[PDB]
């Protein structure tokens, strides 16, 4: 179903113009509405179970709306416009544009917690993770299983002050650390990915970003392991008396379970796995990734959009 | 419609285990094979104008045969499971597999004639063509809008005998020649890409690959145009009471004119547009490009395919 | 001379065993350790007069230090073993290491003021920049040279509070703010390239970055302006009786005048330019750029070092 | 020694403006002229040990010819302005053009005799060769121990009838061919480089060629086998009371002997590992390799030769 990279294609090129704009709202918002907009286009019976929110302080994409044509199975949708909205309104690199699809009723419920711990890794790793155990038992056992020396293992961590001890403990084992600001969907990817640069994505981070990275991972192979993380007792207890079991480890297919599962994102700026959103005379380049679980193929697309008139402008050029 | 390049992707790979066997007919046999089993599942309602030829000899897209599942407006498909099998079957570069579809009836008659002389470039020089002036005033206006001297000029010519005339006043005006063996789509695509090496293609090849050129410029932008080259009188014979007109210059859309023109292509050995198929233990990696006359979206598809 | 890419290599090859490791000065101090060694080795005779800063607080690559063995006429020598370490030690994208070298005399003076207001573009739009006018008003014309609307700029600044006026009237026009945390030269070489995603760079940077990109930009093409940007009264004080009137819009020239300059830079994370250093078991392959000022040529070198 | 490759540069840059004008020898004489004047530019002191022939025949790079500026120990020089002068002048791809440089004496001599048979593989598989031994055989050693199947390896050779059994031999084995009509210096690096999409060099080609190819396998790693061809009884009477023996197989090293050596090559048109002359506006780009045995450093060199004014045009793109 590669048509659904036009949606994060759009979200992307609508978020092309806020790049720096130092406005997270006005480039969401563009960029909900774009997807929104091509979501609806698409053949498909969907239901945002990952959104804006819900259905008042989310005017669009709320959990629960119906996407799609009406033609077409009802599937679980989940969206991420902009996942870290913040890269973008700074024009700070590795922000994309995000969904996934999956069979209905497979995906985790993204507000049964707000933050959830997590760790992930590519395929050859992905039965060696002990989200329970410390980083550096996990960090030693990847890299084992990979056959490198820990010094030449890169974990990807979001730079937050409840992550001290965690960026403590990954440098003592000696391994390096690749901070990022925003972006633990990004991030994680690029754990999985076999040849990019970082072998982990450790640390807390949204809920929905988690389950979201989830369903790339079932496409592409690997494994993510999490845990709810709430924020104080409160929470603590909403989870509690919710059914949730705050010792689970939630697996990979915990997180989505379907057997049909989608995913693709877009390059807003430019990131370690897709370049962001490209101007030219005639118009622009989006760098795009789609993956399906059913058949494991991974495409990578690129694509020019021209912004209108053919044979009025030059040609173009594609790395 | 995106999905159709599953069936480049899937002649590619099909043909791509044939690569440098010295079996012309086994790799192209495996193409068509794999791409009438693939276009059969796809959700469109077509019938093959451009393919294997007709029903007696060739069993397997034939024309006039009737493929896709099949839902969607009738439409013109044209296939070429891969522009010169010889270049396949050697281990040469260039060799593609590409398909275009548009809406029924509005390709040119791949049988009129069974050669068209030609001459294809790029959008910026597109407006100076005229295949009516010599050869050498075409690679002199079209240098000019590049910015290049003629002797920078790259002029992609298949290697023939009948055009030895042609690479005469082609090497007279002081531009390069890129000869190829076969594959004059390849070529022509080249001729309309940019930073391709190729800055122009002429001379004579099959009308059937003109008209699948012709798509493929419909969507990417530049012009081709194209006059029918009978081979004897009686192809002349046969070309006039059809009602053919043979000072008439074709245009890009006098041999595709539907306003919903797609095109895709996949590489089979690594050529100057797209990489071969490249096979591995866990699976292969097909390089494709993707196209459509409506939007002018051009799509460069890199697949990942776990076997 | 060729030869000098390694001196950078050298560089990055020592600062990519520290890149995301926490430790600013442990990679700095690697890299300015692997440049001198090699530098020394080069049949030049070179006084460094950009590097680590004046001879007590720094042992290395001070300010007069003369390296090479040395042959060859005395010329200035400029090294910037990291441009922003910061940038390495936190495992992010775009730190490069870096040398200039230009005839003996022919850069400024890198200590006259610490700051430098900056504006550099590549050499499609060089000839409309004036530095003296509003930021609206260059990325306007530079738009219009470039056939892009305003909406389709990208300008790289640095992101610090000084810049919140630039910022805002940036943003007023229309165009994308590119912000980096460290790194101008390659922020510069970046406005100058094509297809790097980034169309200007502006704001203000060091004196000794400034001069830098200069010396690239003398090789590759494009311009930067520049006009001294005193930090206190005593600074101007300090640069009114040195004899600088800065009402004076620097060029390139200004900031580089040797005709015989040279510039190289090597990747030590990936950037919008440079791949990074990769490790693994045989080896290393580092991603360098190498220019010249009296031929122009610019040459993308990717090198496999087996350790 | 990195500024060698200035001089397959300009010695491709002149063949540039020959490709496909159906004119050798006008792109071979401009590109050795190109090539001698860059090379008394540089400072070494070479002695043509393979060039364009005797003093007769080669007005210019003849054998025995001094070439560079005089500084410099003394070296052998060997040069192949363009490895199949007929690719250039068809415009076919995989046209090069090429200088080595080793200790003085350390070349076989290129006129022992016209032709040698050759074999040609990467360095994991440097240690099973046997030109003794039939193809067939050759292949199956080559696929065991790289870990591929026969039918996997793709075996790159000269298209010649002289060729016919040793064609049907490795197709016979399963194996894949790449038929190139000319280029065996090319042929012979792409069966050594890693991962190029061929295995093996095989097959009876130029003896100058041999030794060039056995140049860059010194630097790059790999090995060659080979054995003298003679072309009738003439010729093997003349290599015989020569001092030559018929039997020996010579190896790399026996080829090339120094223990420093140096090869560079730059595309003419484009071919498997070198992209030819691209002309632009402002100037033109060459694709360069350039390697050295004594640190085993291999370096691809792409440059953009403005041909001439700065500003004056636009900027310029690399792939
Ligand atoms: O910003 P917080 O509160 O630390 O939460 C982290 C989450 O924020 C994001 O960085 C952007 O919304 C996500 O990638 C990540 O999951
Ligand atoms: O081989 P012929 O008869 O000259 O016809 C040329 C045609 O052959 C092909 O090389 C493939 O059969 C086409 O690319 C080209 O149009
Ligand atoms: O950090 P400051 O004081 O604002 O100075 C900016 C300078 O710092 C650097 O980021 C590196 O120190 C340079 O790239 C830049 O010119
Ligand atoms: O052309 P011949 O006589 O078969 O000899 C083969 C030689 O010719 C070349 O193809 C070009 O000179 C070389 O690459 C090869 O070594
Ligand atoms: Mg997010
Ligand atoms: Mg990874
Ligand atoms: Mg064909
Ligand atoms: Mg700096
Ligand atoms: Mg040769
Ligand atoms: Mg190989």
């Amino acid at each position: 179903h590669m048509e659904l990279v036009r949606v994060t294609e759009a979200g992307a090129m609508a978020a092309g113009r806020w790049v720096g704009r130092g406005d997270k709202e006005g480039g969401d918002g563009a960029a909900v509405d774009a997807m929104r907009e091509l979501v609806n286009s698409v053949s498909m019976r969907g239901v945002v179970v990952i959104g804006e929110g819900e259905k008042d302080h989310a005017p669009m994409l709320y959990n629960g709306e119906e996407v799609g044509n009406g033609d077409g199975p009802e599937c679980d949708f989940a969206v991420d416009p902009i996942d870290g909205s913040t890269l973008m309104s700074k024009g700070m690199t590795n922000a994309i544009s995000v969904l996934a699809v999956a069979d209905r009723g497979t995906m985790f419920d993204p507000s049964a917690v707000f933050y959830m711990n997590k760790i992930a890794v590519g395929p050859d790793a992905a039965h060696v993770l002990d989200i329970t155990a410390p980083i550096s038992e996990n960090i030693r056992a990847v890299a084992k299983v990979k056959d490198l020396s820990v010094r030449d293992m890169t974990v990807c961590i979001l730079d937050r002050p409840r992550h001290a001890q965690l960026i403590h403990d990954v440098r003592a084992t000696g391994a390096r650390i690749r901070l990022i600001t925003d972006g633990d969907v990004a991030g994680a990817i690029s754990a999985c990915r076999p040849h990019s640069g970082t072998d982990l994505l450790a640390g807390i981070g949204g809920t929905p970003e988690g389950i979201i990275a989830a369903a790339a991972i079932r496409c592409m192979g690997g494994a993510i392991q999490a845990q709810l993380a709430p924020r104080d007792d409160a929470e603590r207890r909403k989870a509690l008396e919710a059914g949730y079991d705050l010792n689970q480890v939630l697996t990979t297919e915990d997180l989505v379970s379907g057997e049909n599962v989608f995913f693709c994102a877009t390059g807003v700026t430019d990131g370690d796995l897709l370049k962001g959103v490209r101007y030219y005379p005639g118009g622009c380049t989006t760098h795009s990734i789609v993956m399906r679980s059913k058949s494991g193929t991974v495409r990578m697309i690129e694509a020019y959009h021209r912004l209108s008139k053919l044979n009025e402008y030059s040609a173009i050029d594609f790395t």
